[PDB]
Formats: C-alpha cells, structure tokens, sequence
C-alpha cells in the first residue's frame, strides 16, 4: 500500500500454505501470520520497530485468539462501530435497517479455551511496550443462554505481561463478558473509548503506575466492573461518563495517591463507587453521581444483591479527599432495601483520617448524606448535609453541619 | 487505495458519466455518489457495516448538500486547517503567504434551501449510529454583509434524527453560522476539535442522555451560542477552552443531572453562563471564569443586550451545586450597564436548595459575588465572599461570609 | 498512494540529484525535500492548503535539521513507540528481546549547529497556522557524556514563531534535552502525548493564548521542566499524569487566568509546582499532589538543589485559588533538608488576596500546610489543616483551622 514492509492491509495479505483464509473468513489466522513476517524481518534487538495493521470498515469472523508479542504494534480501523445490540435483542426489529455492529467490525468467535480475540503477552524482557489499539470495533455478537445474561466467556483485548506506554483510543467494544483487561500497567492510556453492553468495561488488573483512564463512554453488566483497579498508584480517572447497568461504576482494591475528578456516574444499584481493602490517600472530587433505577423493562427486576446501606460511595482506607460531589438519589421508596430504611449516600466503612467535604445531596426520601462506621478515626465532615443527615456511630468524627 | 470497497479517497472517485464534477468542484457530489455506492453493495440489515471517505489534504468546493443515512459512516481528513478569516478580513494581509484556512480543507458553499453541508438525517429505525466526523475543515468562506455579522445562514454538521455513538473529532470549524446541530443526541462525543470564529458552535437541540463534550477550543458570535444543550441529562462538559464572543460560553436550558468541570470561561459581556428554564441537580465547579472587555477594535461597541446585574453565572432551577470555582472580572466603570452598578458575579434568578460554595473572586470595581431572587428558597452560600458581596432578597438563605 | 498530490509517503519520495538518500538514512533531508515540492505547486495566498507527511513505523535517522513554513502541514506516522531508554542504561539488558524506541522512530542524530529535528518558523506573516504534529517518535538516542545526564543538546518539535491552532497529539518523545518548544502559542493543543526521559518535557515560551495542555503523560530531568509556560493568559492544564523527575511538574512565569485542575503530580523534589514572578488569578484545584524520593538506584542523591522549606506548591503572586487538592509527603526524615526541618507543602512566597481552601495533606513527619512570607498580604486559609499547621509570617492572613 505504501512503500514499507511495515504497513499491513489485512484485506491484501495473503497467508502461505492457506491461500482461501480471508480477513472476512478468519482475521485471527490473518494477523497471526503477519505478526509472523513482522518477527522473521525484525530478527534483532536494535531491527523491531514494530508495524501497524489496518483494518478497512467491513464484518470480519475472527475464529483464532491473535496473540501480540511485539512492542510497538498498531492495530487500526476508520470507526467504533457502536450499536445497541440490547436494545435490538429485547424490542421488535421488523423494518429495522441495521441489526449489528460496524464500522472496522471483527466478530469474536474464539475457541472457549482462547476465548481473548487479542492476548497481549510476552514470556521475556523488557516489558511490552508502545502497543496502540485504535479506531475498530470488537463485537462478541451474542450473550448466552439469552442477550440479557452478560455471559459468554469472551474477551476483547487481554495484557497478560508487564506493559509499558499502551495507548487504547476511539475503540468499540459491545458484547463480551470482558472487554478490556490491562495486567501489570505502566503509563497506560484507556483514553476516548466506547466501550459498553459488556459483562465488564475496563480491569486494571494485579498492579500499576502513572496511568490514564480518560474521556470514556462505558457502560457494563449488573455482575460485572465498569472501570476495576487493584494495587494501582498515580492512576487518573477523569473525563469520563460511566452509565449503567454494571454492579458497580467504579472500583478500586488496594488503589493508594490515585484520583477520580470531573467524572459523570449512573448507577441503577447501591455501590456505585467503592474504595475496597485499605485504598489510602485518594481524590475523589468534582463528580457528578446519580442513583436511578431500571428503566429498560427487561432489567426492570435485575439487582446487585446490595442494600440502599451499601452506599453510592463505599470506602474502606486512609486519608481519602471526597469533596465537592453532587449526589442526586431517586428510587421509588418501594424500591428501596431495606424497607423503611434512609439510604446512604457516603459510607464511611473504616480508615483513619478521610475527609469529606463540600458535598451537596438531593433525594426522594430522608437518606443520611455520609455514615461514618464505628471502626473510622480522626474522621472529618464539613459543609455536606444538616446535622439530621449525618451518621457518625465514630465518636472521635469532628462534623461541621451545612449552615 | 486499501483491498476493500469501504474505503474510498475522494480524490480517487470518479462519478460515472459525469468526469467535470470532482472533489475541487462539488466533494458534495462525490460524497453522495459513494453513499449511493455504499448503499448499493451494503443492502440487506445484516451487510451494512458502513465505510470511511478519505480527504486528502486540499481546497474542495461543496454545492450539493450531503446526506449521511448510513450508519458507521467515517468521514476522516488529515488536518483541521483553521485559519483565523476574522483577523484576515480586518488588518492590513498585504505581503501574507495564506489568506483562508486550508488541510483536509471543504469551502461550504450550499444554497439557501438545502444550507447544511453535511445533513445526517434517516426517517426509519433504528437511531444512526456510531457515524464519525474527523480530522478536518469546514468552512463558510464569507459572513454577509461584511466579515464581522457572523451570519451566513450556513451550517457545518446537522444531525436532524436521534443518534446513537457519534463521534465528532480533529475536526476545524470556521466562518459557519452554525458548527455543529445534534439533535436527539445519545452517548454523543465532541472531542478535541476547534470551533472559533462561527455564529454558533456546538448546538445539542431537543434531548440527549450520555454525552462528552471535551478537550475543545471555542469561541462563537454575540448573537449566537458557544455550547447550547436542551433537555440533557447526564452531560458531561469537561476539558474545554471557551473564549469569545458568544451571546453565551455554556447555555443549558432544561437540563438536568448535568456536570462542568475543569474548563476555562473567558467572555467579554454578560451571562457567560446560563442554567434556564428550571436546570436541576447540575455541578459547576473547578471551572475558572474571566469576565474581559472586547479588545479587538472591530468589535469594541458589540454587545449581547444584557447588563452587569444579569450575572456571569444566571441560574434558575433546583438543587445546583456552584463551588470551587475562580472569578476574574476587569470591566472598565465606564463599559459597565448600567453605569454605577455593582457587577453581580453569581446570579440565583430563582430555585429550590441551590448551594454556593469556596468561589475567590476578583473585581475591579465593587460587584456582589452572589445576588439571590426573593423566589429562592432553602439557598445555602459558603466561602464565596465576604458579606458585604452576599446580597440575599429570600429571607431563608443560610449564609458563612469568608473570614 | 493516494490521488492527491498533498500525501506524501517519507518511504516512497526520491530526492532528485540525491537518489542515495533514503527515509532511513536522512528523514530530515528527505522532509526538507517534499516541503520544497509542497511549495513548488502551492504558490499563492489562496492556493495553500498544505499537505499530509506518512511516516511508515520503521527506523529513520535525521541528520538534517527539518524548517517547516507552510500552513497546515500534519506530519503523521502510525505509533509513539516509546520505549524506556533510561532503564536500559541502567539495567542487564542480556536476553532483551528490544533495546531501543520504535514505532515511526525517528532518531535524532541533529548537529549542534541545527540542533531542533523540527523547526517550526516563518519570519514571514501571518503567524503559522493549523500545523498538526501526530502519531511518531521523536528520539535523542543517548544523553552524553552518559545516559543520566538529560543533557543532549537536541530539541523534538522547536515552534520559534507566533502560530495559531497547532495541534500536538498521539507523539512520543524520549532522550531530548527539550522535547517541545512552543513560543508564542495561540489555541495551542498538547493532548494525549507520552513525553518522557527528557531533560525538558513541554516549553511555552515567550507569551500564549487560549491553550489546552491535556490527557497528558509526562516525566523531564532533575535541571529541566516538565511543562513551563511564560506569560501565558487562559492556558488550561487538566487531566494530566506528571511523573518524575522534573526540577518541576508544573512552572508559570507571569502566567495570570490559567487554571491546573484534575491533573496527577508525583515529584521527588521540592518546588514540584512553581507560580514565579507575579502569577495572577490562576485556579490550582482538584490536583492530587504525591511527594516521595528517588527509589531508581542511578538517581538516588540526585536532586534539584531545593530544601524542604521551598514547598510542593512554591506561589509568587496575587489572587490565586489553591482549593481542593490532596498532598501526600513521604520523605525518610534523613532526606529532609534542612536537618529537622518542617517540610513546607504551600509556600505564598509573596502576593496579595490569595486563598488556600479544602486541602487534606498527609505527611510522615510535622509539616506546615501552608506557610505565608512575611511579604504576603490579605491572604485566606480554610480548612487546610489545624492552626499548628499553618505557619504566617504576615500578620493579617485570615486562618480557619479544619475543625
Ligand atoms: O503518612 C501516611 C503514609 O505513611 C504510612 C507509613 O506506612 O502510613 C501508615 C498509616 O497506617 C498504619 C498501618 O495501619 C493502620 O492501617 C489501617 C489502614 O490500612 C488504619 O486504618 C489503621 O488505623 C491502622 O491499623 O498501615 C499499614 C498498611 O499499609 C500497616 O502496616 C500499618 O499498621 O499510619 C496511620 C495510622 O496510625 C494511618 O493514618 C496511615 O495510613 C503509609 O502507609 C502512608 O502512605
Ligand atoms: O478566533 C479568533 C477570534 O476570536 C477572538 C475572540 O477573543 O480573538 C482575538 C485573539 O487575539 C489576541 C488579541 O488581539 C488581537 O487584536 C489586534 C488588534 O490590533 C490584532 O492586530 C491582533 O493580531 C489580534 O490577535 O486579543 C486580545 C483582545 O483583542 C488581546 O489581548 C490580544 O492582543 O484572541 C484569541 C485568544 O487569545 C486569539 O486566538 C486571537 O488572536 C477574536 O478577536 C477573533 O476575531
Ligand atoms: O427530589 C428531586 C426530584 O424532585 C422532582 C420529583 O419528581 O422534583 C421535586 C422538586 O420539584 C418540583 C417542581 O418544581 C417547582 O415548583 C415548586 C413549587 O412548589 C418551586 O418551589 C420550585 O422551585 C420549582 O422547581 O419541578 C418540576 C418540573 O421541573 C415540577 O413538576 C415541580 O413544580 O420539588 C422539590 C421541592 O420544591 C425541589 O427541591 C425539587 O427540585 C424531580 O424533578 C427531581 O429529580
Ligand atoms: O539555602 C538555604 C538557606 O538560605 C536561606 C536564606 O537566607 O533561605 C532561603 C529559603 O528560605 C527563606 C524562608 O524565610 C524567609 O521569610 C521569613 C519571613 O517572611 C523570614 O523570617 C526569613 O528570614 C526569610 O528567609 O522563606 C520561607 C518564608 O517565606 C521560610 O520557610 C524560609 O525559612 O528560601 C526558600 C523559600 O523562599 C527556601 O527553600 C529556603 O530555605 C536560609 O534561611 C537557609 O539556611
Ligand atoms: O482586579 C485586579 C486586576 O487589577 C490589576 C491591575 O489593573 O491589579 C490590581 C492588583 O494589583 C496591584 C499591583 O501589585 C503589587 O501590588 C501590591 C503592592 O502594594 C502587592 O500586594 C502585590 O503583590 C503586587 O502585585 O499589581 C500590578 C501589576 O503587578 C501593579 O500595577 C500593582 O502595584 O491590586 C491588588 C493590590 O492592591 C491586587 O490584589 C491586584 O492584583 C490586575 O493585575 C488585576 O488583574
Ligand atoms: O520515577 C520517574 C522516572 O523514572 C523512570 C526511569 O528514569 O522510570 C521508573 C519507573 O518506576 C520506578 C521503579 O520504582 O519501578 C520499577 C519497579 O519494577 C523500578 O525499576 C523503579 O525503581 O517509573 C514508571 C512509573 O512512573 C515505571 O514505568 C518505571 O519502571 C522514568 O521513565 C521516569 O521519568
Ligand atoms: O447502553 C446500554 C444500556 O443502556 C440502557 C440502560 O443503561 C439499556 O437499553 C442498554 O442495555
């Protein structure tokens, strides 16, 4: 296409010893064995560039799990490709012009013992590095046993080993159990990504350093994580617009000096936020949250066996800022578990030194604004509800009630 | 170009019997002939995974008026392009190497009937979806009479059906009186684009439910609006540089269960943001505000009809959370309306339970940091001056001057 | 490869006279040679849209120093290809699979005499405008006279004219002195770039207008910056990740009516944000701020010259609000200078009317939260620690102890 043996139009390769293999008949096979020429030309420590693979608009089958095992791999198409696959599977569809996904469409229909459509993974040094998924659509086509279980043990795109400067961009994820998976990020950047109707969005995974989670749509499954994070530092989630129906819109495990700040968040189910298992020294600031309920009939009754004590925040560790939230609850009071019960807002599981400060809640019914655990210390509450909305079975808890 | 049929380079593109009718001539044409070709290998709801139009760098005509009615359709040029035609048509351009914007580079000039170049418009089901626009200009050439009126009554993208996963990225606007029209938009994404010197920027007309409006420079015309949103719920408004010289930098009329955050306001009259006809439960806060006056001897005696007491924030609605936000205000006595008023920096026009909290402002003559209607009620203001600049007509405001 | 004549391929372009020249052997000269030819058909003040630059991912050496003076040149290549250079100079690398950056690597192997691989300059008029740099590698190849220096002599991307909406993103930079250099800058957007192991990172020299720096990674060296900026008015910084080791992350000279908000900093230094010379009006908010020390063996006594007393935000000027952000301290005491000394987390070093508002800060040692000179004047502190955390020498700073 261009006058480099590094450009590869998927459409335009042909595979050696399988000249009837098409993009359109297995794309997996076909970037399988351009990964192969890319490693027989690059034969040397100082010849690996890497490459980049385009891939037209058009429906593409991939069959095998491709595994990518270079630094500095590009794989491209021209469009995300985004359709309501839920809405189509649940509603009449009789005159209906389009019943799939598209743009650079790759259907996975991988075996269930590969089931990833790309495993990111390297046995050896250095850390991958410089890897870009950019501009396609990864589409698992169908749920299992019906549309609506958020099952069928697929996953788009999977890091196994230590990675180093990943940038994933303006992709389209719609109808894997798992979309994107990151083991062991460093400088990682999930930045302007459609990526919803997942079982789960985005799993920062095992540990990280100096990652960005930017200007996402996401949108996951009521047994599933939206955006997850274990053992993660420095990590900024911010831009991003996290809607329903996942068991939850953010979550981390062990996540220390990380940030979440000028975010939109759904939720349909308590727990939307949670700080879990000791996350220290966090900002949690200037989001925006909105506890809902079900309003797509199909879903009407699905939960996530949460009660409305749960809380919208749940938080578990030392030394967290969340400040200056909007917090707006409406759930029908029938709706509400358990019955009679005020929800929390903010719930304070444990930890020494958090703050919370310049909160603002509306509801529908009497909620207590922030509870604070018996088990917090040296805990303080300033300028986030009357006193009547603040909880704190913590005696040692310093409250400025709103004016 | 690429071995698939769903790429196409405008420059590539014959029209079959008509060889005159080019991309320099009318891409409007063009790009109608390859729908039309699109359309007629793409018919049935099941082969239908769209196309990308490629835009080689260039000056190209558009007369015809585009209709995109296909879903996953990427229009994607290489450059932005934007030249500021303002200064040009108003200084000396005697010995200047460039005299109009250019890159990826579409002059609009439609006529009055069908003015929009781009219309994205399907009278059927389901909603478009997942459509880009990227990476390139659209320019009206000329405001009518003179270069300083901003009308032309030319518009850059309209979306005139409900939509699904839009993308709208890289792009240049210049010189339209309307940019970008999104009506019924969902799961919306403006991205990243420059859209100056236009009577309107970014319109989002109707309803909408999960936008991002990020990481974008604009500036508008005194008659016309910089970003418009009605009835949106869920908007997410973050990252954006808004400069003059809109009637307005943000206008949201009946949205609710929105987010601004992290953006820059510069504007050189009043009302530079507006929440009207009963916006609820919305955040403004880590925004930084600057209420100028116009510096540009073209347009010193402009106007947008409205006095100093209107606010640089006005609000009318329920339970807004406004905080954490800097206000710089610098108007000449002499340029203030009417002569000898305080300037009034945050206006409550009216609502239920609106809070005001950690604002620094800077003046240059004595303004009012917060005025209050005497319709307000149940109004909590907190750390946002002293109280010689809390001026509450509601007798319940609640009210912690800074010490 | 495309049928336009403005798409350039760096691997298919012969240089007349010069057929011996290739991309890999000289990328700079080869550049220089297509810009000719750029200007060769693009001759008039309406006939210069520009053109498009591909550069294929390989390895290209430039020996020559590329001038680009057109409007609305993009080059582009398809991957940063970042790799960790300063690791390797440091490390076993026996068995490494990969030893150097990739993707479109451009090594930069620049005379002293034209030191910038890119200079971006026309002494002609009007300013430069709409110039798009994306998508490769910019690569030092070595600091001298050893890898730990940060001192090479070279610059990336050097901007030396007033210029008008260029647009940086998707680059990766490694192992340059300077990185980008952007004087002048006009609706300048730096996004979504990997600038790292460069002894300076980000230079907005000179004066600026109407910036965006966003969704950023970035690391500099323990003499250069990480992003500076100079007389800048309305620069936006947000959602930024700022990494090590930087003298600073962030530094404004005479920058007024900015704002850094929703950005991560971690610095092992004192002064890892710097308001110098007369910063005005700016809005430091919803920062998450981690000061450690050197864990990187070959940096261990490796510092920036800075004591403790210098503070993690250092403020010289008037009018800023520095709300909302979380500090987390963490310094062994025998790494604190001076011995025994309070490390001091906001400096006011002098200014009038600044504010200091819902700040958490967490340190292993006693720290004052906020210290005020002598020199400062109507200064405010809220809720940003307890009255034996924040230290005036001023006598008229205006202190409400958290409670
Ligand atoms: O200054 C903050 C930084 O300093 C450390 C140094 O280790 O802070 C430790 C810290 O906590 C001690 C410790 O355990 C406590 O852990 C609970 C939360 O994890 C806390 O809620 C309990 O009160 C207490 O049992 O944390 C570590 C585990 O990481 C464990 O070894 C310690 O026992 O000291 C203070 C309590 O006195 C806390 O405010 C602070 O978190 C470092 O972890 C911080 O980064
Ligand atoms: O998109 C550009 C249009 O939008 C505005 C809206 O503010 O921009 C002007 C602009 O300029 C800098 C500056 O001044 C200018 O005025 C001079 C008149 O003598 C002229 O010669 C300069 O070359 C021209 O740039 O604007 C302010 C106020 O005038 C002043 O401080 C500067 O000198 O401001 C934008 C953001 O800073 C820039 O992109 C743009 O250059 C509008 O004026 C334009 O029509
Ligand atoms: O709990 C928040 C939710 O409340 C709804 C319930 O569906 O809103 C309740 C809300 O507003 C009612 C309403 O408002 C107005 O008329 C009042 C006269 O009593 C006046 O005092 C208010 O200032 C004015 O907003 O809004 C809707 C349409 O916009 C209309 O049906 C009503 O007249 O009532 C509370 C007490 O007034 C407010 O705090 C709250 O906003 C729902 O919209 C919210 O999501
Ligand atoms: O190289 C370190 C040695 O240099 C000194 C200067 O003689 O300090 C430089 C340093 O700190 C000065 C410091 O104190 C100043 O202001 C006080 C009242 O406003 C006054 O009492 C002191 O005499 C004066 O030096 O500044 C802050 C207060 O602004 C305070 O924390 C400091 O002690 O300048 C930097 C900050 O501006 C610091 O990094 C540095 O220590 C000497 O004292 C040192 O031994
Ligand atoms: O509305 C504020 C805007 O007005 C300006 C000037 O048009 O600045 C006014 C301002 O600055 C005064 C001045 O400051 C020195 O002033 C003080 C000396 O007593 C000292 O406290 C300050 O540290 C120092 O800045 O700033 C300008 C230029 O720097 C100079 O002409 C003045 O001497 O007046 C107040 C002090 O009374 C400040 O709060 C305010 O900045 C403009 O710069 C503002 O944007
Ligand atoms: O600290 C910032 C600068 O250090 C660089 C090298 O100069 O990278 C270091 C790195 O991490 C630090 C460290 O603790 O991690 C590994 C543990 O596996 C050790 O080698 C180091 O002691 O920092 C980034 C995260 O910001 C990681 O990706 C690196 O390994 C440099 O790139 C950076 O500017
Ligand atoms: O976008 C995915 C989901 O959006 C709505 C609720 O979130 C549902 O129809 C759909 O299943």
């Amino acid at each position: 296409p261009l006058n480099s043996p590094n450009v590869y139009d998927v459409t335009a390769w042909r595979i050696k010893g399988q000249p009837k293999v098409t993009a359109e008949s297995d794309i997996g096979a076909v970037i399988n064995d351009i990964i192969a020429d890319i490693k027989k030309r690059q034969s040397t420590p100082e010849t690996r560039p890497g490459a980049v693979v385009i891939i037209p608009p058009g429906d593409y089958d991939l069959h095998t799990q491709v595994v990518v095992d270079v630094d500095y791999l590009t794989i491209a198409g021209f469009g995300h490709g985004f359709f309501s696959r839920s809405i189509k599977d649940n509603v009449d569809t009789t005159g209906w012009l389009n019943l799939q996904p598209g743009g650079s469409h790759i259907r996975v229909l991988t075996p269930p013992t590969s089931p990833q459509a790309f495993l990111v993974r390297r046995d050896g040094s250095p850390r991958l590095s410089g890897i870009v998924f950019k501009d396609f659509c990864l589409d698992g086509v169908s749920f299992v046993p019906d549309g609506n279980s958020y099952k069928n043990g697929k996953t788009g795109i999977d890091v196994a080993s230590d990675n180093d400067s990943i940038h994933i961009t303006g992709m389209g994820f719609v109808y894997l159990e798992h979309a994107l998976i990151v083991r062991g990020a460093d400088a990682l950047r999930v930045h302007d990504n459609m990526v919803a109707e997942c079982g789960n969005c985005v799993e920062l995974t095992g540990a990280g350093q100096a990652t960005i989670v930017s200007d996402n749509l996401m949108g996951a499954g009521p047994e599933g994580v939206t955006l997850l994070a274990e053992n993660h530092e420095g990590l900024l989630v911010t831009g991003n617009n996290f809607f329903p129906r996942g068991r939850s819109l953010l979550e981390f495990t062990g996540c220390n000096r990380c940030s979440v700040t000028s975010n939109r968040f759904q939720g349909f189910y308590p727990g939307m936020m949670r700080l879990l298992n000791g996350c220290k020294e966090n900002l949690i600031t200037s989001n925006h949250f909105r506890r809902g309920t079900e309003g797509f009939p199909p879903f009407i009754d699905r939960t996530n066996g949460l009660d409305d004590l749960y809380g919208v925040i749940h938080a578990m560790g030392d030394n967290n800022l969340i400040s200056n939230n909007l917090f707006a609850y409406d759930v029908p009071p029938g709706k509400i578990a358990p019955a009679g019960a005020q929800p929390t807002i903010m719930l304070i599981a444990g930890g020494d030194g958090n703050v919370i400060a310049t909160n603002h809640v509306i509801s529908n019914v009497d909620t207590q604004h922030v509870v604070l655990d018996g088990s917090a210390t040296r805990s303080k509450v300033l300028d986030s509800g009357a006193a009547s909305t603040i909880t704190s079975y913590s005696p040692d808890t310093a409250i400025r009630p709103t004016p």
